[PDB]
């Protein structure tokens, strides 16, 4: 299932930015990947983490969506912020942002 | 009538994909014409007057155009490519890399 994650990591409308994943599973893990590329470049320690920080995390961000094609209708399912975060928690068991955000996106 | 997303790449590079979303798709077309239109004025001497076929060649440079069009009847996202986009275009005009992002972003990011 083609999936667009969209990202606005701050305020402004030109700091959004898109990357596309063969699948939900590939897009949800390059968020996560986000989170610990931001929290592992926040401390000068190997860093544990609660369940609130991945929350935060993606609280931290302006705007973040994902497209999800449907092959059943042949069209994309739109899911917002709620949905992304129940589903990067169960996958899961300040302009530093977007350095993170474009570390996994654009490469 | 229908919410869309335009995404954009203007480069091969991946850092260069950038998006706006619109109430409307005429917005989202309209928005496609005034980044040619903010291309065209930046050369050095044109004349007053263009074609559809420089609207075709300037989003044959983009890297990547598509858009995801609500359906009010579904609620999902019809996505639609570059060829679509172009037919649309035409039929709306009816009734450098460096330079291609900076028009790109002078409209889409307002």
């Amino acid at each position: 299932s083609h999936t667009v994650l969209l990202i606005q990591t701050s305020p402004r409308l030109d700091s959004r930015t898109w990357g596309d994943y063969e699948s939900v599973t590939d897009a949800l893990d390059a968020l996560c990947k986000m989170f610990e590329d931001f929290l592992s470049k926040k401390s000068a320690a190997p860093v544990t983490y609660d369940v609130s920080q991945v929350y935060e995390f993606l609280d931290k961000l302006s705007d973040v969506s994902m497209m999800i094609f449907n092959r059943e209708t042949g069209q994309y399912i739109g899911r917002t912020r709620a949905w992304i975060k129940q589903q990067v928690y169960e996958m899961m068991r300040s302009e530093d942002i977007k350095d993170s955000v474009f570390k996994v996106l654009h490469a």
